[PDB]
């Protein structure tokens, strides 16, 4: 015991901001770099907040084993980044709550569910892109995230919301995350906001027609066996069961926290595959290899065995996870590679840093699903791999986008053959809040 | 191995100075303050360069077990800073020939010679305040340092130089250190300087002395056995003898090296005494209780048994050390308590700190010379009590001054009664290069 004896802390010229420039130009790099000067430990002040990141495995442990009234989550977010739920849902509760409706919303997505899912998710698929004609060149990530509202609307919130989903109450799930609880680093919670009226309107609005529905099957009772089913039948280690709010407050949650994060993916794997143009008919081989060649509609089962696919997509994750930063609040001091990070501190990991790691990862920048055939740090080590996070902090809805976009991605393979337009693999873009492709049009054909 | 793990480092306001004001003006306090911020070992600048001070006993070590090679001495020097000796000795030849000289300097200062000093020395103190009369108030620290450059002449010359050493000889021991050495820290050793054209001078001039004085011994060879034999007659482990300017060299630097050292130290024991009259009487009658009643002509062997008047020097020594900083200069990196020491650095040990460490000594800042009869980190630890340096690093003229101090004292004990002026003890005056006491005024009277 001595006093100071936290860890190194990278001075900044700039007195308020810091680092917040350097890190809002070009993070991973900024990141990297750290690694190399200062170890997997290390502090750095951005836009007046004090933060220390958990670099590799090893010390990346800290967060992932945290409870959060030590590292604490809602500490981390304003009125404006909050990730967007619901009144009494989620951020707006105490967490042993938050927790327990997570509990109801993972039972919700079971291995029963997803059969029924991987059909309706094919059908959305096969209907949207028939507007693509023969051939072409078009954007995939805003088709993709166009299209996986329609397909997760259907599938978590039931065809009687999925119907009422014209374009315009599309638009209203526009208006409702710009995505801002990713850029809760660079908006410190002490600021002076207004309130986002094209926010709380689309909430409201969007909140009306759920309520419409939870009506309509509290009402007759018949066979419906879905997501909002369970919900409805579900209740707290109360015996309460959820009101109509919180069950809207949860689902609509639901929706986005894995709409923008699964649109990333989707489109940055068709690129890496479009790139890669061998890989990409070997998996369509295995399309045939594996569900037949005549290819039926899909089921779950097949599904559990594109075995190509499946490194493609954990590959994708690894190279373009959506979320970059994962983000605790220090409420008591914590111990990591010798230092302790004082009370006061946000705590951070990156997934994005942990999988490209250049001491763990052999060709860290390299696309190769291939590599989880040999030796790893994805087994190898506890936490060098952690795209949706890891320890008590994992997300809930990992099972169904491997169902979500494995299918699509099926779907779409089976339709067109991609690639890249002038031998343009498109670059990161860290100007939209949830980093995006830049300038994401793909050159498709007709496959044969 | 990550790259920075070095001590802490404290920050200065002020660019180039940076610490060398607040330092300047109380070290030991500044240093105190700094261990309850920063532990052990940290790190400071102080007019350019880098400090790494090593604090308690612990530490400490890192310095006291050190080789010349790794913390090096001559390193911390600037030509006006030097520790003055000669050409061809000490800090102007390698550490290993200037460690050679010491041990011969050693075998000289030994139980045989001593015997023969501390009549010398007593007489010496008997005529010298004989000038006092019967009672008075007089400057102790000005009589003692005038009287040790006698003392010390005597025994450590021999009575053919001390017979040569008028006023205006003493005059020139005056122009020879202003203590300069003691100011290293202060003086970085890049800085352009010119020829110290008084120092050079007085040298010469001193110099010549010593040769005329050479020159009678090497001719008539009688029984003389005093310490400039000892060196005539010495070689190195080369089977090489002195040359006639390493004689004088080494002599010079020797009587130098323990002049201000022990005249401090006698005046600021002289003030404990006079502030502790009980102590005083106590140790007065020690004088009797050993000595014997009548109080003979002095003997070494009746000193090796005055233990009071040993701890009252041990405990002087203690919260008064001449010597206030050990400083090596870090030419391969070093490891102390959990840190690297960065090889640039200057590694630093302060007696006076680790002498008056609040964790350590029970009543720190107290004159207690009891201390030493219970419990003490003075045994109790390898280097909390280290005024003469240690390991390695360990003064060579200890013991001689040890003698010299207590006869002196015991011979003013006898003669004189003393006591503070105005219950003024005196304060400490860090504007001298070498710490001494301000206004170091005292009463005495005849003693009975
Ligand atoms: O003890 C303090 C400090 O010690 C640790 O820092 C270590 C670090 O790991 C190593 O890198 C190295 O430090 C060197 C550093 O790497 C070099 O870059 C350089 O540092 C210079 C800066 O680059 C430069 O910006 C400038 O600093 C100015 C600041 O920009 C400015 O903000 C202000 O300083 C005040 C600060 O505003 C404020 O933060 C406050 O600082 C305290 C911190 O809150 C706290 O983190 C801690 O700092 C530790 C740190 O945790 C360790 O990692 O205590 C701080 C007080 O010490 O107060 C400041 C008031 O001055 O203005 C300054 C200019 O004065 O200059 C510096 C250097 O001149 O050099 C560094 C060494 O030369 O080693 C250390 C080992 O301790
Ligand atoms: C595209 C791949 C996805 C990735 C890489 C991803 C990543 C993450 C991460 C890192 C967390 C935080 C874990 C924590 O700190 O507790 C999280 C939380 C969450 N995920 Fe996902 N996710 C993805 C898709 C989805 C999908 C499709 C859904 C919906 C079925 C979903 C629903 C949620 C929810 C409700 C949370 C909690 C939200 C919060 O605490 O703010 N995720 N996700
Ligand atoms: C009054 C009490 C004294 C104290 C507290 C004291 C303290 C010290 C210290 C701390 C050192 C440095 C040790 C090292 O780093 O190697 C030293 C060196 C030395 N001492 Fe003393 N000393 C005292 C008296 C004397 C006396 C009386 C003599 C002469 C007989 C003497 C001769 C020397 C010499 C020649 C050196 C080496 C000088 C150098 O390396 O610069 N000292 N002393």
């Amino acid at each position: 015991p001595a006093g100071v004896k936290s860890p190194p802390y990278i001075f900044s010229p700039i007195p308020f901001l810091g680092h917040a420039i350097a890190f809002g130009k070009s993070p991973i790099e900024f990141l990297e770099n750290a690694y190399e000067k200062y170890g997997p430990v290390f502090s750095f002040t951005m836009v007046g907040k004090t933060f220390t990141y958990l670099l590799g495995s090893d010390a990346a442990a800290l967060l992932f084993n945290s409870k959060n009234e030590d590292l604490n989550a809602e500490d981390v977010y304003s009125r404006l980044t909050t990730p967007v739920f619901g009144k009494g849902v989620a951020y707006d509760v105490p967490n042993p709550v938050f927790l327990e409706q997570k509990k109801m919303l993972k039972s919700g997505l079971n291995i029963a569910h997803f059969k029924q899912h991987v059909s309706i998710i094919e059908k959305e698929t096969k209907e949207y892109f028939e507007s693509w004609g023969e051939s072409g060149e078009k954007n995939v990530f805003e088709a993709l995230s166009e299209l996986i509202i329609l397909t997760a609307s259907h599938c978590l919130h039931g065809k009687e919301i999925r119907s009422q989903l014209n374009e315009k109450v599309a638009q209203l799930y526009a208006d409702l995350d710009g995505g801002f609880s990713h850029a809760a680093w660079l908006l410190p919670g002490w600021l002076p906001l207004p309130s986002f009226r094209r926010r709380d309107r689309a909430h409201r609005e969007i909140k009306d027609i759920f309520y419409k529905a939870i009506q309509k099957r509290r009402q007759s009772q018949e066979k419906i066996d879905d997501i909002l089913q369970t919900l409805l039948d579900a209740t707290y280690k109360d015996g309460r069961p959820l009101t109509d709010d919180e069950v809207a407050g949860m689902l609509i949650g639901l929706l986005l926290a894995g709409q923008h994060t699964s649109s990333t993916t989707s489109a940055w794997m068709g690129f890496f595959l479009a790139r890669d143009k061998t890989l990409q008919k070997k998996c369509y081989l295995e399309q045939k290899t594996v569900c037949g060649e005549n290819l039926p509609p899909l089921t779950y089962d097949q599904l559990k065995d594109l075995n190509l696919l499946d490194r493609c997509i954990k590959e994708t994750l690894r190279l373009r996870p959506p979320i970059m930063i994962m983000m605790r609040m220090a409420r008591t001091p914590q111990t990591v590679a010798g230092y302790t990070i004082p009370p006061g501190h946000q705590v951070c990991v990156s997934p994005t840093v942990n999988q490209r790691l250049k001491d763990s990862w052999v060709e860290r920048l390299d696309f190769n699903p291939d590599r989880y055939l040999q030796d790893n740090p994805a087994s190898g080590e506890k936490f060098a791999y952690v795209p949706f996070g890891a320890g008590r902090h994992r997300c809930i809805g990992e099972n169904f986008a491997y169902v979500q976009i494995k299918t699509i991605w099926s779907t779409m393979l089976r339709l067109y053959e991609f690639d890249l337009i002038d031998g343009y693999f498109p670059t990161v873009n860290y100007t939209t809040m949830i980093h995006t492709p830049e300038n994401p049009v793909i050159r498709y054909k007709r496959r044969s």
